[PDB]
This record gives structure tokens, sequence and C-alpha cells, in this order.
């Protein structure tokens, strides 16, 4: 076989908004601050590589080849890609009891196919539940569910 264990994309990342909250941040605030960052794109930008693995994905700055995010796969909790633009969300590490969700925006040609390799390096992790029921016999609206609030 040819598997692939990590793959690195070229992007600009455009900036990130954060929301502080005291409870975990529903779907309906997760899309209000993924619309918001993206109305925002006007632009400054910093030239990064965008590394994704089954365990996570970290952006390094293009020049210097240092991390500037490190986001374990559990803790993303939205990836869309629309046009050129990726919007990335993580929730990140707070104290108990306080939340803090970060939605980083990207430019790139390969936008799509970055969303995509997330989204399935992540949906390959949760579907390792089947050691928690089987994944193949829930419906669509089941397992969207499932990932919108699990
Ligand atoms: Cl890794």
């Amino acid at each position: 076989e040819d598997l692939i264990d990590g793959i690195i994309f070229a992007a600009n990342y455009l900036g990130s908004t954060q929301l502080l909250s005291d409870k975990t941040p529903s779907k309906n605030v997760r899309m209000m601050q993924a619309q918001e960052a993206v109305s925002r794109i006007k632009q400054p930008m910093t030239e990064v590589d965008l590394f994704i693995s089954t365990q996570r994905i970290k952006v390094l700055n293009a020049d210097t080849q240092e991390p500037m995010m490190d986001h374990p796969l559990r803790t993303i909790s939205y990836i869309a890609d629309i046009g050129n633009i990726v919007v990335l969300m993580a929730r990140r590490r707070m104290p108990r009891s306080q939340y803090k969700m970060i939605c980083h925006v990207f430019e790139s040609e390969d936008a799509q196919l970055i969303a995509q390799s997330i989204g399935q390096a992540f949906s390959v992790a949760y579907q390792e539940f089947l050691r928690a029921i089987n994944p193949e016999d829930l419906s669509q609206k089941e397992y969207s569910d499932l990932l919108n609030t699990q």
C-alpha cells in the first residue's frame, strides 16, 4: 500500500478570532464565529506551511519553519472551505470552567483539499469509537449530529 500519514500545504494565514465563554460554545455560536471571521477578510498575511496528520494540525511559519499553532486533532470543532478560504476552529486549553474557541483563517489555492484532508483525518478518529456503537448503523442525520455536539 501507499498510506499517507501526514501532508503539508502552503497557505497564507490571514489571522484569527478568539471567543471566550463560560460554557462550551453551541453549534449556532460556532457558526456565527466562523461567518464573522470570514466577513472580516478585506489584507495582511503571513506565509505558512499547514501540516496535517491523524494526531494534530500544526501551522509553521514558512520562512522560519517554527510552529505558530499546534492543535491536537481531538480539539478541532469545525473545518470549512469557501472559494480560496479555509476556516479552522479549535478549542484552546483553558482552566476548568473557562472556554476559549479560536477561529483561524487561511487563503490557499488548495483550500478545498486542505479542508477535505482535515475532515477525513478527523472523522477517521471519531469513527474509532466502534469500541465505545457501530457508526455504519447511524443515519446521516444521526452521525452529523454526533459530530456537532460530541
Ligand atoms: Cl503527527
